[PDB]
C-alpha cells in the first residue's frame, strides 16, 4: 500500500503536526464533517491518481452509472486523437486505463482496485491516461481556457510543459479540465497555516461531489463523507 493506503481515522493526521495550534483546530473541524481519510504518495502524481482510485471506488456495485461511465471512456480515444496525439503512442495507457474500469464491472471489490492503484507499472500507465485526456481536453478548448482563467496565457507550451510529463503538479486549470474531461464532480477541503476558515470549492460549483480530497503542503489525500 505504498502509492494508496489503507483507510485510517480522519484524527490519526494530527501527528503530521504536532504542536502546531491552526493545523490542530483545522484537522478538528475536518473530524465534524468527514470520518475517514487515505493517503497518497507525495510523488508529483497525487492529483491524478487520487481522483482515479477514489472516483472508480464511488462506481463500485452501480450498474447503471458504471455503464454510462464505459461510454465516455470508450469515446477518450477521439478526444487524443483530435489534439494531435498518435494512436500508438496512446495506445498502452488507453487500453490500461480502460482494464480498470472493466474491472469496477466485473469484480467490483474494492481490494482488487487497490491493488492495481498500488501496481507501479499499472498505476502509473493509469495516470499517465489522465495527464494525456487533460492535456487533450485543454488544447481542444483553448479560447475557453484563455477567455475564462487567462487571456494572457500560452496554452501550447502550458499542457506541454505542466500536464503531459509524470511528476508535474497540479492547479485549477488540470482540475477543471479532467472533471469536465470525464464528468466527475469533486470537492477539494484546504488546509493551509494561516488563521483562516476551513474552506472548499467544487469542481464544478453547482454540482454534487461523488470525490472529496484534501489540500495540505501541495499534496492532495482522499477523504470520506
Ligand atoms: C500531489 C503530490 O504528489 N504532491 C507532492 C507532495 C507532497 C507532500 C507534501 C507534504 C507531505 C508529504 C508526505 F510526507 F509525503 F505526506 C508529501
Amino acid at each position: 500500500f505504498n502509492l494508496i493506503s489503507e483507510k485510517c481515522d480522519i484524527l490519526s493526521i494530527l501527528r503530521d503536526h504536532p504542536e502546531n495550534r491552526i493545523y490542530r483546530r483545522k484537522i478538528e473541524e475536518l473530524s465534524k464533517r468527514f470520518t475517514a481519510i487515505r493517503k497518497t504518495k507525495g510523488d508529483r502524481n497525487c492529483f491524478y491518481r487520487a481522483l482515479g482510485y477514489s472516483y472508480l471506488e464511488s462506481l463500485l456495485g452501480k450498474s447503471r452509472e458504471i455503464f454510462k461511465f464505459k461510454e465516455r471512456v470508450l469515446q477518450t480515444p477521439n478526444d487524443l486523437l483530435a489534439a494531435g496525439f498518435e494512436e500508438h503512442k496512446f495506445r498502452n495507457f488507453f487500453n490500461a486505463f480502460y482494464s480498470v474500469v472493466e474491472l469496477v464491472e466485473k469484480d467490483g471489490s474494492v481490494s482488487s482496485l487497490l491493488k492495481v492503484f498500488n501496481d507501479q507499472s499499472a498505476s502509473d500507465h493509469i495516470v499517465q491516461f489522465l495527464r494525456l485526456l487533460t492535456s487533450a481536453f485543454i488544447r481542444n478548448r483553448a479560447d475557453f481556457f484563455r477567455h475564462f482563467i487567462d487571456e494572457e496565457m500560452d496554452i501550447k507550451d502550458f499542457c506541454t510543459h505542466e500536464v503531459e510529463p509524470m511528476a508535474t503538479e497540479c492547479d485549477h486549470i488540470q482540475i477543471t479540465a479532467l472533471s469536465q474531461a470525464l464528468s466527475i464532480a469533486l470537492q477539494v477541503e484546504y488546509v493551509d497555516e494561516m488563521d483562516t476558515a476551513l474552506n472548499h470549492h467544487v469542481f464544478p460549483e453547482a454540482a454534487t461531489p461523488s470525490v472529496y480530497l484534501l489540500y495540505k503542503t501541495s499534496h492532495y489525500n482522499i477523504l470520506y463523507a
